[PDB]
């Protein structure tokens, strides 16, 4: 069956794996529980097609240098996470993007831009700020929030579109 | 606030309406009802942007024909609805894609190829022949069902971010 190989990408404590766990088990994991490097396989039907979702949850922060060359050279289409009330954090969205460029040796990598944690009223990122940036990128905007799994299925289906698109 | 013009096209009987109002109104609609012409205005918020959702639902069959010229030019973004217990109204999908083209003097209008009904075990569509028709176009396919809500917000949200990358 088709399989599509994702990766999520983005800096320590986004949301990364509630995201990622909100999808797969179906509920929202509240502490501190940092990776270091896990996978995720569901078969899932997408618009009819049966597929199976291979996904890569990542390490936010570590020693993950061209260790992560490794994983972006396999996965097919990434999910690029921040947090709309982490500033910092959307602006290491663009390191993630030209390392991917990079390992790809292409410009256009399928790719969504997700700002996480919708729900928190202390947003300092803009969503405007983030709708233009993605725009630059060629690449769709979704926020999502692993605690209400408001935009989760969305963020992910609209990956695996682009995936079949490319 | 930002308006989408949005309108909802295809072939009668095959759910625009239905896909309508389960967004707008939360309900499905299980009754003989067909449309001339109807217009919903919705506040609504995507991906943190206040936005206000212009939707045009349209007549399947009718005597609309240039009289579709006027709504297919103010449109921004269309929906193209056929439902897959329907070989026919799959079909007609290129009539109304030709006539948007001509029209809109553009081969790169913002537009989403929906295949209602999927709730229904009576397929006659594949999704493998309706993801290669949208492939062709340059256009993303997505399968609803205004019985479920399966879909629903999904093709809609899909379709304002097309307009958005235009
Ligand atoms: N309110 C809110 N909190 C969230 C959301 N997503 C994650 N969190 C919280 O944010 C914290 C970090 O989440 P986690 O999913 O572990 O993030 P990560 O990106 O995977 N971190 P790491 O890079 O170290 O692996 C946790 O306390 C989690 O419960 C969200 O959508 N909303
Ligand atoms: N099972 C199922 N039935 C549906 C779905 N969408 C619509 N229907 C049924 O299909 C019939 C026609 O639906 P309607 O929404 O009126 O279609 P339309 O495309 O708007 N027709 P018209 O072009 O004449 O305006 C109704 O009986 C409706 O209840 C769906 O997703 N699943
Ligand atoms: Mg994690
Ligand atoms: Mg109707």
């Amino acid at each position: 069956m088709t399989e599509y190989k994702l990766v999520v990408v983005g800096a320590g404590g986004v949301g990364k794996s509630a995201l990622t766990i909100q999808l797969i088990q179906n509920h929202f994991v509240d502490e501190y529980d940092p990776t270091i490097e896990d996978s995720y396989r569901k078969q899932v039907v997408i618009d009819g097609e049966t597929c199976l979702l291979d996904i890569l949850d990542t390490a936010g922060l570590e020693e993950y240098s061209a260790m992560r060359d490794q994983y972006m050279r396999t996965g097919e289409g990434f999910l690029c996470v921040f947090a709309i009330n982490n500033t910092k954090s959307f602006e290491d969205i663009h390191q993630y993007r030209e390392q991917i460029k990079r390992v790809k040796d292409s410009d256009d990598v399928p790719m969504v831009l997700v700002g996480n944690k919708c729900d928190l009223a202390a947003r300092t990122v803009e969503s405007r700020q983030a709708q233009d940036l993605a725009r630059s990128y060629g690449i769709p905007y979704i926020e999502t929030s692993a605690k209400t799994r408001q935009g989760v299925e969305d963020a992910f289906y609209t990956l695996v579109r682009e995936i079949r698109q490319h």
